[PDB]
């Protein structure tokens, strides 16, 4: 579905701290509750030497804000990674490395606007909303700076 | 794919202790390593009053044997349940409640032979192998009684 990838992506430069400022999904039930399957809060990106992408995130599971480690394996396309499951692609749509990164995960579909700091970046949200115009989204969430500094954005 | 369901299933009677004696899958990578996506060890079945099925299992994630709680929501078919994800069906193929329960999960496909006790039940494995003859499986695992009494069947 997603036909926006970052040309010339350098995966090593996305390493470090990120905040899930905004999230959108094709299906309300993917994001509606704290325990919703794609309500995931990114903490850190850890690209490996071989160019895989380790993801540290937080996810509400069985009443607690749990820490999870995901590995997204590189493909022939620098901006596309695969997670192992009962087959889920991560696409990097756009990043400036310093401030924002837009990504989508698709099997049904969820996208996030990541930012380096706990601040509302109007420029990153404009770019996120433009990228979503092309996509069939039915739920969109954004978080305030107080929530961004809390586990699972409470 | 799976066209074997238990007629007349009483979900309340599957409550309590189970052991993942054998596992099979359509794809080697679904079961090959300890961290493989469908290498899940059932601990307990907890049907709810409303006829949902809570599952307690163990799964190897990031170097540890972790405890997980899954909820499989009932459908119009008593032997079929749905898990919420980026859409996975659990089918109960066959059970005698007292000794064995055969189930499959499908989106790609994994089936298990569950038994009430840490013993190799030749009758339950015969029934499991018969149920699999109809299915496109490419990996099959079974565990010994020592492994069945260990976390993640170490
Ligand atoms: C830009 C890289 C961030 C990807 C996060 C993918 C989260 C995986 C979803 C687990 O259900
Ligand atoms: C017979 C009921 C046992 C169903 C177990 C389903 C396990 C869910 C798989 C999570 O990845």
């Amino acid at each position: 579905i997603v036909t926006q990838t970052m040309k010339g992506l350098d995966i090593q430069k996305v390493a470090g701290t990120w905040y899930s400022l905004a999230m959108a999904a094709s299906d309300i039930s993917l994001l509606d509750a704290q325990s919703a399957p794609l309500r995931v809060y990114v903490e850190e990106l850890k690209p490996t030497p071989e160019g895989d992408l380790e993801i540290l995130l937080q996810k509400w599971e069985n009443g607690e804000c749990a820490q999870k480690k995901i590995i997204a394996e590189k493909t022939k396309i620098p901006a596309v990674f695969k997670i192992d499951a009962l087959e889920n692609k991560v696409l990097v749509l756009d990043t400036d490395y310093k401030k924002y990164l837009l990504f989508c995960m698709e099997n049904s579909l969820a996208c996030q606007c990541l930012v380096r700091t706990p601040e509302v970046d109007d420029e990153a949200l404009e770019k996120f909303d433009k990228a979503l115009k092309a996509l069939p989204m039915h739920i969109r969430l954004s978080f305030n700076p107080t929530q961004l500094e809390e586990q699972c954005h409470i």
